[PDB]
Parts: structure tokens; C-alpha cells; sequence
């Protein structure tokens, strides 16, 4: 076939009934998620193609970067809570992998507040119980498939991409080469 | 200051010969790369404090950035070959991280053009033995001392600065630190 089970993605030994319909997995800490987020912009570029109505989950994963690793976890589930993650992503990238100016809770706090997030309000989703379930279903979607390793992209918990089965010599002919990878997992 | 073995630098268990007085690793798709060259000018700190008849080489590395990342340590042999080096560093770093303007190995060629290289002479350097020969140089020189990441800098074949061991509250004091403590390994 065009698309083989093995070369571009990967079929799951144990399908995930219930899981998003796109599902992506990353780290700040993560070299290569840099990279994705970025230089390749691989979740805007994938969204583009995606058919009418399919969703697009993000969560961040708990097993890199130790302690600070729990901390953003946790700051991105007040993202998604407050909806400001297209205002904080970029600058948590960079103060974590670029300039290393964020070394603790209280600087993932300060971003926010450059981002526009007023003190108080940061404060109270940082403590809320809707931010405490947010971070358990993160949890439990890496538990789902017993992710060990990130960046990571699974369709229909069900197959999962494997972008060492691309060329990477031209960036943009790799980035569509993923693109249309997934939407032809998305309606299969 | 105080220079102790494991926290400002490490010595190397295995030491290797001929290697440049002061040999620093790079790679345009590195963040903190871009970092240490256009903000902190961590490279001419250091070179202020060197002393006499202390040179300096820089080399970019492959694992980062797929195949594109092997053309960029051939245009970096060429910028090498031609003297180029200062003209070219930084339009590399925004082409590549920035404006996004460097997508495969046509985008580098442009980059050299718009600082005053003939297109003819670009090409030429390109595929010339000076050229194949430093790019296979690099290439042995991080093999030589089995490099893990960048940005790295080593100190006569024998030990590597850690700037994790490093005060970095303060990035004035921070890039004095790192200048200082290359000038004390240089004359050990």
C-alpha cells in the first residue's frame, strides 16, 4: 500500500474506545517539541486538514523535568481552562529551552501575567478543582496508552504517527507529509 | 572565583589530542544557541579574556534538524572557508528559528548571496575539497568527543564547561563566570 502499518504510524496492540479524536502528547522540556511547535508548526499545520467537526486534544506529560515538569503540567491545564493557550505557549517554550529564565513555579507564573492573565485570576484557576480534574484527564490519557516518550500524535486511539518514516531533508514537504498522514488515519 | 571539577566544568575520561585550545559546538536549530550568540555574546566575552596566542574554533553539529541539518554544517564549512563567518551567523539563527525563511538547501544559498558572495563562488566553495574536508573535520571532531548536545565548549581536549554548575541569577555575572573560568582552564 501507499501507507503502511509500520512506516508512517503504527497500529496500537490495545485500542482506547473514548479517546479524543486527535490526541497530542508533549513536554516544554522536550527538545524535539520545540522543534514541532516552533520552526515545524506541526498541530497548525495538521488542524488545516483536518475534516469538519474532528477535534484536536493537546496535554502535557508529567515525566520529564521533574518537579518544574508537574508544575507546567499543571499551568497548562489552567491554560486550557482560562483558553489562553495559543498566548502562553511560545513563552514557555523559549523561557524554559531558549533563555532559562523560568526555574520555578513562581516563573511560569510570571509569564501568564506578561501573557495578560491578571494575578488573581491566575491564582484561582491555579487552585480550582476544575484545574485539578483537567490534570487527572491528562493523566489518564498518557496512562490510557502507556506513553513513554514525546512528541507523540494517536488517531482514533488507535494508531499512533511515526515520523522517523518521513523524509526531513525539505521541512515543509515533512510537515505536509504529516499532515495528510493523519487525515487519512482520521477517516479510516 | 572558585573552579571546582564537576561544577563549573568536568574533566573528560577520555582525553583527546590535537584538539583546538578552545573548541565550541553549535547547531542553527538550537535555541539556547541562538541564545549565547545574540543575546548573552557568551563567544566574544570569552575571546576578550583569552590570552595571547589563544584561538577559538566553532563547529556546527548534524543531530539536530534532520538532513537539513547536515547541509547546514557544509554551509557553516563554507562561511569557514571563505572568512565569512561574522557576515552570515546570525542570518542563519533568525532564516532558520526566526523568520523562517531557511526551509532546505536552496534558502542557505540565498542567505549567502544577500550578504555580497557571488552565487558562482557560493557554489564552487561548496563543492570544494577545503570544504568536504572541514565538514568531515566537524564531524570528527564530535565523534572524538562523543558529544551528547549543544551548545558545548571544551577546553584543550581535556575538560568541558558547565554552565549548569554556573551562577545564573545574574547573566552579566553569569557570562563573566563562563569567560573566567575557560581563561583559568586555558592555562592549566
Amino acid at each position: 500500500a501507499q501507507y503502511e502499518d509500520g512506516k508512517q504510524y503504527t497500529t496500537l496492540e490495545k485500542p482506547v474506545a473514548g479517546a479524543p479524536q486527535v490526541l497530542e502528547f508533549f513536554s516544554f522540556f522536550c527538545p524535539l517539541c520545540y522543534q514541532f511547535e516552533e520552526v515545524l508548526h506541526i498541530s497548525d499545520n495538521v488542524k488545516k486538514k483536518l475534516p469538519e467537526g474532528v477535534k484536536m486534544t493537546k496535554y502535557h506529560v508529567n515525566f520529564m523535568g521533574g518537579d518544574l515538569g508537574k508544575d507546567l503540567t499543571q499551568a497548562w491545564a489552567v491554560a486550557m481552562a482560562l483558553g489562553v493557550e495559543d498566548k502562553v505557549t511560545v513563552p514557555l517554550f523559549e523561557g524554559v529551552q531558549k533563555t532559562q529564565t523560568i526555574r520555578s513555579a513562581s516563573d511560569i507564573r510570571d509569564v501568564f501575567i506578561n501573557a495578560g492573565i491578571k494575578g488573581e485570576e491566575y491564582d484561582a484557576a491555579w487552585n480550582s478543582f476544575v484545574v485539578k480534574s483537567l490534570v487527572a484527564q491528562q493523566e489518564k490519557a498518557a496512562a490510557d496508552v502507556q506513553l513513554r516518550g514525546v512528541p507523540a500524535m494517536f488517531v482514533n486511539g488507535k494508531y499512533q504517527l511515526n515520523p522517523q518514516g518521513m523524509d526531513t531533508s525539505n521541512m515543509d514537504v515533512f510537515v505536509q507529509q504529516y499532515a495528510d498522514t493523519v487525515k487519512y488515519l482520521s477517516e479510516k
